[PDB]
């Protein structure tokens, strides 16, 4: 009976945890009990960076990560998380399946012991705040929490806000005590973490589309039978259809839910946000020496 360990920052009640639990149940049923999955939610093992490292080193078997998070180690991958470059999940999937994406996935495998089995949709990030964001000019000086992620910081900085990086587990208390003014996350996350309880405004900035790769350590993969490999691949893809459809459905009806909770929802013009990102797209292309932003944006 193989027990695999899977870690996530998301908490019980999140879509990420619910999909992991559906995956664990699917694995146990398709395997007649031979594959079990122990879940370690709420970032008890660290953040996604720390968990990815645990897959590399061998003490964690599965975890979640965005394709663009690979840029911490594989700098060209960062481009897929630059603000406003990926237009929706299908676009991000084209990047993931392209020759470019295959090359990143091959480097993930051969250098970092990361096998990407699939990538699911985890939502488009939006911006909450303790005062309305009606246009980019409102961002000036906003103390906007961001994760420890350069592109989220750049979104905040180039919009004129003051980025404050801090771990996900600390965000609610930081909003409640008004140590920060706002944060940015997909709508299902805002709902599950109850950030709408401590934020009066939500701005549809659509600034970064998050996918969610399901990654298994290659050292664990090569110790599984090829039958178990096939069960896991099939289970991940089936659960991934449910996860992606659930996120899509929830992102839609959550605007109605937040309004019913008294949240002020704004729809700022996004063209000024894209224009504000131009010095970032040029820095990135010039630093890497090739027009990566340009062709990713056209894929
Ligand atoms: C797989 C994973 O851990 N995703 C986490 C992401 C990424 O760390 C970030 O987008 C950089 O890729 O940050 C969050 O949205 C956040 O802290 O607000 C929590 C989310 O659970």
């Amino acid at each position: 009976a193989t027990t695999l360990k899977m870690g996530m920052q998301a908490s019980v009640g999140s879509v990420e945890y619910n999909s992991a639990k559906m995956l664990a149940d699917t694995l146990e049923e398709m395997s007649q009990g031979e594959i079990k999955l122990a879940l370690y939610p709420s970032a008890q093992l660290g953040d996604d960076r720390a968990m990815l490292q645990q897959l590399t080193l061998g003490d964690l078997d599965i975890t979640y990560a965005e394709f663009g998070r690979m840029g911490l180690w594989i700098p060209r991958a960062e481009a897929v998380m630059l603000p406003y470059v990926a237009k929706d999940f299908d676009h991000l999937r084209r990047m993931f399946e392209s020759d470019f994406g295959q090359g990143v996935r091959d480097e993930m495998l051969q250098k970092f012991n990361w096998r990407a089995l699939d990538t699911w949709y985890n939502g488009t990030r939006e911006t909450t705040s303790n005062r309305p964001l009606n246009s980019i000019e409102d961002f000036k000086g906003l103390k906007l929490r961001v994760p420890n992620a350069k592109q989220n910081l750049n979104y905040a900085k180039l919009s004129g806000a003051s980025p404050t990086p801090m771990s996900f587990s600390e965000v609610y208390l930081a909003l409640q005590t008004n140590a920060v003014d706002g944060q940015e996350n997909p709508l299902p996350t805002i709902k599950t973490m109850k950030f709408y309880e401590v934020q009066k405004n939500l701005a549809m900035t659509h600034h970064i589309v998050n996918d969610q790769m399901v990654i298994i350590s290659e050292s664990t993969w090569q110790k599984l039978s090829d039958t178990d490999k096939d069960i896991i691949q099939k289970a991940v893809q089936k659960v991934g259809d449910a996860h992606t459809q659930t996120v899509k459905t929830q992102e839609a009806e959550l605007v109605s839910f937040f309004k019913s909770e008294g949240i002020n929802v704004t729809y700022p013009d996004l063209e000024p946000f894209r224009e504000a990102m131009q010095p970032l797209y040029k820095e990135f292309d010039s630093n890497i020496g090739q027009p990566i932003v340009s062709k990713l944006a056209a894929m």
